[PDB]
RNA sequence: UCGGCCUCCGAAAUAUCCUUUUCUAGCAUGUGUCAUAUCCUUAACUCAUUGUCCCUUUUUUUU
């Protein structure tokens, strides 16, 4: 099954939504509001994290960045978690993102629940300790 | 300084007429063809449907 078809699976399941009437408070995303975390999949290699997070922060302020890399070579595997500090973030950007093109290539972006981080057994790397212990967000 | 109108009945809508009984009312008497419309007709002719199209991008849900 090819990912453009899960693209299509999310955005007909909103219109499905729409079609059907349904209200918000029974909406599919609703078993999804504990999490504040959100799976961007099928993302160009060439993007680094600087803009990941500077397209997703449309809808609000990212807590923490997880673009998973390859272990040898440090490469891009395309695909990364964001997490949100709104939850209702994470509605806004599976409804809007999912499916847009950046640099020709669709994404699809979906809740996950549960999202188990990184253990810090590793000590490959210092800058991924500190984005794990501390992450990304505004100082005052 | 005063200032106080009306009130309802029937008809024009469910006919009319004929026949036999029933009820009652009222009386009166008695030393062939090309190329175009149309008309008619035939077939107990039908009155929408939901039945993986998933196929596609170097793309792959992280100890
Ligand atoms: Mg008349
Ligand atoms: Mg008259």
């Amino acid at each position: 099954m090819n990912p453009l078809t899960k693209v299509k699976l999310i955005n007909e399941l909103n219109e499905r939504e729409v079609q059907l009437g349904v209200a918000d408070k029974v909406s599919w995303h609703s078993e999804y509001k504990d999490s504040a975390w959100i799976f961007l999949g099928g993302l160009p290699y060439e993007l680094t994290e600087g803009d990941i997070i500077c397209v997703f922060s449309q809808y609000g302020e990212i807590v923490n960045i997880n673009l998973v890399r390859d272990k040898k070579t440090g490469k891009s595997k395309g695909f990364c978690f964001l997490c949100y500090e709104d939850q209702r973030s994470t509605i806004l950007a599976v409804d809007n993102f999912n499916g847009i093109k950046i640099k020709g290539r669709t994404i699809r972006v979906d809740h996950v629940s549960n999202y188990r981080a990184p253990k810090d057994s590793e000590e490959i790397d210092d800058v991924t300790r500190q984005l794990q212990e501390k992450g990304c967000g505004a100082r005052t």
